[PDB]
C-alpha cells in the first residue's frame, strides 16, 4: 500500500479533556495531517455524489452512518494526503473498539493512542458552576464517555500505545508533556 509509511495518532479525549485545542497545537507545531469523521461526512455531502445525497438523507432521519463509510473516507483521505506528509492525527477516534480494530486492519496499524484524561471533578471545575439540568446533561455525557471509550484504551494500553496525559493542568503544561511522550514513539 501507499500507506505503508503513515503514522497514525488516535487522539480520545471526553468534555473537559481541552483535546481539540492540543490538536491544533500539534498540528501547528508539527504539520500533521488533521482528520475527523464529521469534516469527512460533510465533504462528501458537498460531493454531490449519489452516495453523498443518500448520506444526507440518512443524516436527516437521524439514522447511524455505517462504520465502513466513514473507514472508506479516512482511507481515502490518507490516500490522498501521505506524501504532504507521513502523520495524520485522527480527532475521536476510535470511540469503540470495533473501530479501532477494523481501522488498524482495513487502513493501517496506530503508531499510538493519545488520552487526555480528566477526572469527574476536573471536568465540574472546567466546565460547571461552583443551570442544573443542562449542568447534569455534561456529567451524564462525561460519565456516558468514560464507560464507552473503556475497552478500547484497555486493548491499546495492553500492547502499550496508549499515552495517558493528565489534561488537568494548563494548556501549555499539557502540550509540553505531550510533546515529551510522542518523543518516545519517535515523533518530534
Amino acid at each position: 500500500q501507499k500507506l505503508a509509511k503513515a503514522k497514525v495518532i488516535f487522539v480520545l479525549g471526553g468534555p473537559g479533556s481541552g483535546k481539540g485545542t492540543q490538536c491544533e497545537k500539534l498540528v501547528q507545531k508539527f504539520h500533521f495531517n488533521h482528520l475527523s469523521s464529521g469534516d469527512l461526512l460533510r465533504a462528501e455531502v458537498q460531493s454531490g455524489s449519489p452516495k453523498g445525497k443518500e448520506l444526507k438523507a440518512m443524516m436527516e432521519r437521524g439514522e447511524l452512518v455505517p462504520l465502513e463509510v466513514v473507514l472508506a473516507l479516512l482511507k481515502e483521505a490518507m490516500i490522498k494526503l501521505v506524501d504532504k506528509n507521513c502523520h495524520f492525527l485522527i480527532d475521536g477516534y476510535p470511540r469503540e473498539l470495533d473501530q479501532g480494530i477494523k481501522f488498524e486492519k482495513e487502513v493501517c496499524p496506530c503508531l499510538c493512542v493519545i488520552n487526555f484524561d480528566v477526572s469527574e471533578e476536573v471536568m465540574r471545575k472546567r466546565l460547571l458552576k461552583r443551570v442544573d439540568d443542562n449542568e447534569e446533561t455534561i456529567v451524564k455525557r462525561f460519565r456516558t464517555f468514560n464507560e464507552l471509550t473503556k475497552p478500547v484504551i484497555e486493548h491499546y494500553k495492553q500492547q502499550n500505545k496508549v499515552i495517558t496525559i493528565d489534561a488537568s493542568g494548563t494548556v501549555d503544561a499539557i502540550f509540553d508533556k505531550v510533546n515529551h511522550e510522542l518523543q518516545k514513539f519517535g515523533v518530534k
